């Protein structure tokens, strides 16, 4: 029906006009602009300062927890071994402590006679990288991640591994840097995400014939102590990225609710899962990058002239570019947070990926009130043990409860946009008036509805707003009825 598409289009334009009219009025009133600025500063505080209630916080935590939890699921089946520099070995057993091994709190790398590499055992050089990122993330998680505003917190992280078997060179002087492998230390300054961290490495050899040594073989124990490791969102996301990308780059052989595939290469059988976790990390990294835009454009100073001069939007609005940047960056943090959520939420997935997330990644086999984050037990293997299911919930609920601020963010965006482009938006209001005036002349027997909009010149405006635009409410209500009837 022609006449019905007419009335619909007219109703929609009248609504548009009315909203644009209001936006122009708001943008010329410092008391309204100040209330919206105050709201914008308070939402920024919430996003960057809060934890439980911040979708930004929840999204970062979720990206990190997914990467740790992915390793706790698949680590026990992933093959590793060999000697230094990625060389095959004859009899090298290298054990990494506080790792989610098969019925163990260590992972044993003991694949002899095959060269490490793609579709083979992970090299010890790569396992070391993976294990250091893992231990940093688990220590940080156990203690609790700080609010996004707190970018200078520090944590100390200690871990140990052992080497046994004839010819194992993975704990030798040359590899570790100690003066003496039997009883030795080395301290250095290590760079972690651009920060200087003090690293202490210690080496000792435990003889098969030493007291308390119930293994009956002799072995080297390496301890690594990192002091002052950054625990910012940015830094922890970089560790998560190293964890996942090391797994992907090494693409190791594995052999094993059950997995869809029980032998293969990790980057093949778990490619869908890796894909999601890389995207989650990357979106969280971009979310955290918005923080500096928000922090650069503070909303604390009231606007308008403080001496007597009426506010002129054409000339008194140089704050608006900062306000638009702030509001847009908050909008973007919200959108990205939701994208991190949607990548992993089992409600949105199907097939083997849904099963991987519900039956493995989002559960914890640890005995209990649940175990604390960052805990590795002899049962961890095959389950995420990283609060993944609860963090998915907490991210959903923080986004739904951020609706108040989400509206305030949009209001600030619209108003700062209008200010930045005031001449052009004021001109669009007039062009929307012209389009309406045209549509009204092309509806039949509508002689009485021609007043639906009107305007008046005001050459005296102290604000340069020389045309006042009006909506006749009776004509509008009549038009709204006709349109409902079709």
């Amino acid at each position: 029906q022609d006449l019905s598409d007419r009335y619909e289009s007219l109703n929609n334009l009248l609504n548009r006009y009315s909203t644009l009219n209001t936006l122009i009025k708001l943008s010329a009133d410092p008391s309204a602009i100040n209330a919206v600025r105050e709201n914008l500063g308070a939402s920024a505080k919430n996003l960057i300062g809060d934890k439980a209630n911040s979708p930004a916080y929840q999204a970062v935590l979720l990206a990190i927890n997914a990467a740790v939890g992915f390793w706790n699921v698949v680590g026990y089946v992933t093959q590793c071994g060999g000697n230094a520099n990625g060389q095959k070995s004859i009899s090298s057993k290298t054990i990494f402590n506080n790792e989610p091994g098969y019925r163990s709190t260590s992972i044993t790398c003991s694949l002899n006679g095959h060269s490490p590499g793609y579709y083979g055992p992970m090299s010890i050089e790569n396992f070391k990288k993976l294990n250091e990122a893992y231990q940093i993330l688990q220590t940080a998680l156990k203690r609790g991640l700080p609010a996004l505003k707190e970018n200078n917190g520090k944590v100390n992280v200690t871990y140990t591994y052992t080497c046994s078997g004839d010819g194992n060179n993975n704990c030798s002087s040359q590899v570790t840097g100690v003066n003496n492998q039997k009883d030795g230390t080395k301290t250095k300054i290590q760079t972690i995400d651009g920060k200087s961290v003090t690293t202490t490495i210690s080496s000792k050899v435990v003889d098969s014939r030493a007291d308390g040594n119930t293994t009956g073989v002799s072995y080297t124990e390496i301890t690594n102590k990192l002091e002052g490791v950054p625990d910012s969102a940015q830094a922890l996301l970089a560790q998560a990225s190293t964890l996942i990308n090391t797994i992907n780059n090494a693409c190791p052989y594995f052999h094993a609710p059950k997995f869809s595939t029980t032998t293969g290469k990790i980057c093949g059988a778990f490619s869908e899962e890796i894909s999601a976790i890389q995207k989650m990390i990357t979106d969280a990294q971009e979310l955290v990058n918005q923080t500096s835009v928000i922090n650069e454009h503070e909303q604390t100073t009231p606007v308008g002239n403080n001496n007597g001069k009426p506010f002129n939007p054409f000339t008194d609005a140089s704050f608006a570019q900062g306000m638009l940047a702030n509001a847009s960056a908050q909008a973007k943090m919200l959108n990205l947070a939701e994208q991190v959520g949607q990548a992993i939420n089992p409600e949105r997935l199907s097939g083997t990926f849904q099963n991987f997330v519900k039956g493995f990644l989002a559960t914890c086999n640890n005995p209990s009130q649940g175990s604390a984050p960052g805990t590795v037990t002899t049962q961890t293997f095959a389950s995420g043990c990283a609060y993944v299911g609860q963090t998915i919930t907490n991210l959903k609920n923080s986004i739904a409860h951020f609706g108040t601020q989400e509206q305030q963010i949009q209001q600030a965006e619209n108003i700062a946009d209008t200010l930045v482009n005031f001449k052009s938006r004021y001109s669009e209001l007039g062009n929307t008036y012209n389009s309406i005036t045209t549509a009204l002349s092309n509806i039949p027997n509508a002689q009485s509805l021609q007043n639906a909009v009107s305007k008046k010149n005001n050459p005296y405006s102290p604000q340069g707003i020389d045309t006042n635009y009006y909506l006749n409410q009776n004509s509008y209500n009549q038009i709204q009825t006709i349109n409902q009837e079709l």
